[PDB]
């Protein structure tokens, strides 16, 4: 096990990824002949699999979420102090949470779809924090050796659904399509520093939010440490820590929300990319995501 | 039929209770108690399987369970008790699944918890895809029913921001069991007596024809907002008598307290609380 990190994705269609690494000149490498998935017990071997022996994959498959079996998400409210400057809300004493319904979790690239009715959806990009080792009253100063790695997250969110309709924001969070998660699980040793990456998300190539985590209000590992007092966080959950300034709704002098064929754009430094299309509500009958 | 997962936590086999109350063994039949399970299960012959042998605990009674959803106040009484309005739409909150936790297993209170409080709750088990559905179409897509504890730290849940999330996902705050019992033995959801004592002394009482939101009408509402998907548990609420509420104090729960709880036709559980100790690396559920 080298201390060098690594970049890990799943790839192909829905239900039928494959695990993989991504190289230096950003190719994807087939993992299958050292492990059959990409999942949290996987990455021990995973982790020593010699990049060079392994093969190119060809074309251009999709990317689905990179870590298999993402048993919840535990999701962060207010956390970027320019976030709260812009807002004009207080800088919070204890980090809010809420939870993320598992059924959004989706690939990053994947089509976001508005649920009914819907004229208040907005995004969020967020980084993303996967669980290695189970915390459960952990510390801040052990909180970070816990972590798997970091990924890149869209926190997508229908504002009316999340406000108007009651006080608990997760029944404006968890619809269909709604946590874009990818496109790599990047481990600590290649991210370096999570509290010194550049954030940002467009709109229809327009630039909609521009930051840094070292405007984290309460940093990944005060997070993590909190966070394990009220709710143990096991193997392969997903921690998302809030997003800088820039939401739809806090646009000025009106807010701005997502309509049918925009196209929002995002990355972290480190993180890679993500893309997704936004399409009008449909049923989307007995489909899976994830 | 009633369906329950007996043995020690991560060793659980799938059995059913037969006419004389007693387990017998599933295994011959199926390696595990899930909703993919149920048919084959519900089609076994009883009189082939063996008896359980020893006096095993209760699991979880569904293996596979993905995510809850809680329901937010849901008693008519409950509402009057607490002079609250009638909730025009159900509130609802996510159960961290990591509390979840076998019928009658020990129940942690957080580290220096003085608001732990008790829930008792009918517990609905999804058997097919909520995704848009109808009020008309609702209860077809119930496996089954299941007797439920959603513990709650109300100083967590009220006092450290609006989100009810933060008092609920405690580890051992859900026990849920000892059996799925299927809605044909059920009958109607909506005529269940309901009840729960601490230390032997009756706290709640209740039925839950006095609910704000009908199961059919929390499946339907809750389908449009997050996919249900077959293991889903809903929780969907509490009748009055919750500690939070009884005058002239409230009464919290305390190391040493037993909860003992059930719902008509769902069995019965019973759960000693303990003060807080760390607990190290064992995976609940
Ligand atoms: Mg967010
Ligand atoms: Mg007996
Ligand atoms: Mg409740």
């Amino acid at each position: 096990h080298h201390h060098h990190g690594s970049k890990f994705c799943r790839f192909g269609q829905r239900g039928q990824e494959k695990p993989g690494i991504i190289d230096a000149d950003g190719n994807i490498r087939d993992l299958s002949g050292v492990v059959p998935e990409l999942t949290i017990d996987a990455l021990a071997a995973a982790k020593g699999a010699d990049i060079a022996l392994l093969p190119l994959v060809e074309g251009e498959p999709r990317y689905g979420v990179p870590v298999k079996g993402i048993g919840k998400i535990v999701a962060i409210g207010l956390n970027y102090e320019d976030h709260a400057i812009e807002s004009n809300l207080p800088i919070p004493t204890e980090p809010m949470m809420f939870m993320k319904a598992l059924s959004s979790l989706n690939g990053p690239n994947d089509e976001v779809v508005l649920p009914k009715n819907s004229t208040h959806g907005d995004w969020e990009v967020e980084l993303g924090v996967v669980i290695g080792e189970t915390c459960r009253f952990v510390s801040e100063d052990e909180a970070l050796s816990k972590v798997a790695g970091y990924v890149l997250v869209n926190d997508v969110s229908e504002r009316f659904n999340q406000k108007q309709r009651g006080t608990q924001w997760s029944k404006g969070k968890g619809h269909d399509t709604f946590c874009p998660v990818g496109p790599w699980l990047v481990t600590p040793d290649e991210v370096g520093d999570p509290q010194d990456l550049d954030v940002h998300l467009d709109v229809n190539g327009e630039r909609m939010q521009t930051g840094n985590t070292k405007t984290m209000i309460f940093n990944v590992a005060q997070l993590i440490s909190y966070v394990s007092e009220y709710i143990t966080l096991y193997p392969g959950d997903l921690m998302i820590t809030g997003t800088p300034p820039g939401v739809g709704e806090g646009k000025k002098p009106q807010a701005i929300y997502l309509k049918a064929g925009d196209v929002m754009e995002l990355g972290i430094e480190k993180l890679g990319t993500q893309r997704q299309q936004v399409s009008e509500w449909r049923h989307l009958g007995d489909e899976v995501f994830g």
